[PDB]
């Protein structure tokens, strides 16, 4: 299991640091950033993220995921197309710079487009009186936070398979606040007391390391 | 009051989309963005966000907040120091693109710094197997959304002043999930059942608009 990162930016460096313990390959055109990348844990391949052969060297084939963040949206698209020539199944997460380009990146085969300025402009509009929402968002997204957001899979044969929210009583049982459940394409926020859990559902919750290790055991 | 935005970027443009109906002034040096700024519904002010006279004419004094997003680290700082010469209390929210400048912006007097690449990089590391967390983050922030995050202040004289989270029972009474309570410089995420609501607290909840309305009702003050 391993992750490939295409491009080196403030976003990808923060990504790399949030992926401590994990084996990672960074592919980028600028040799300058080797020790930055090495010292930062991961492995470095010097090359062009838009060149199939350079993606192959970076071990795109068979990767857990590929994260793409090139200098411009047009470059990002070219790299995606490149990864798709190599591996039709590997998960691609691409960063979009401009709103008009999001669908272009998914069209090229990105499974997910993260738009930092969308998120940021939305937080700006929410911070006109106080910083509580941004505070929330920034914090639950950090693995090093005390209370953080986590995804927990309901495996096949869990005590919760076919069990409603009300009965699982997860918050009281575990302390983890359930914010959502991911099931195939969709996210159900605020699962109603009615909701029946299924194997393969992803439980999105917020809790201390303590409450999380607990939920896993309940689960 | 009105909000002022210094600079024009993909972030401020999305911010305008979310400040509809609110009165907004954008002050920016690139006259080429004037057309985009007005179509988005802001008043455009051509000028230099690091110059007090241009900040004043963009109505910084007494604004509800000023959003700063400039490409230069040094211009952001100067813009913040210029805002502070005009108005010492106005809320200033500044965008950082490098970690390394977040403390300079604070030292300069920004009340809040938003760093898009911190949030982006964390979502990237969170999306390695699936996109549910990103789906959560951008959904809840969208003000044009089906269930979204909101902040609701606890007003002076609230039915809930001095009431426990447990007694309050906001989720089942209103449907709003309480994610946190903001009090002073602190966010209390998932407040314990022994936590006692005080006036001035800000409730962070997720819910449908009809549910937010009930919460607004559940917390209004009783005064003639």
């Amino acid at each position: 299991r391993h992750v490939v990162i295409c491009g080196w930016s403030e976003s990808t460096l923060e990504c790399l640091r949030e992926l401590r313990g994990s084996e990672v390959f960074v592919l980028a055109e600028d040799e300058n950033v080797r020790k930055k990348v090495l010292r930062s844990g991961a492995n470095f391949v010097h090359g062009d993220p838009t060149r199939v052969s350079d993606l192959e060297k970076a071990n795109v084939r068979g990767a857990r995921a590929v994260i793409v963040d090139l200098e411009s949206d047009s470059e990002t698209i070219h790299c995606i197309l490149g990864i798709r020539k190599i591996d039709e199944s590997v998960r691609i997460i691409a960063e979009a710079e401009r709103y008009e380009n999001i669908e272009q990146l998914r069209m090229a085969g990105a499974d997910q487009v993260i738009s930092p300025f969308v998120i940021s402009g939305r937080l700006m509009s929410r911070s006109i009186d106080d910083g509580y929402e941004a505070m929330f968002v920034q914090d639950v997204l950090a693995e090093e936070s005390t209370r953080r957001m986590v995804e927990v899979p309901i495996p096949e044969g869990s005590k919760l398979e076919g069990v409603s929210v009300l009965d699982a009583d997860i918050h009281d049982v575990t302390g983890v606040i359930i914010i959502g459940v991911g099931r195939g394409d969709e996210l159900i926020i605020d699962p109603p007391r009615d909701y029946s859990f299924r194997a393969g559902d992803i439980i999105l919750g917020i809790g201390k390391p303590e409450e999380i290790e607990r939920l896993k055991n309940y689960i």
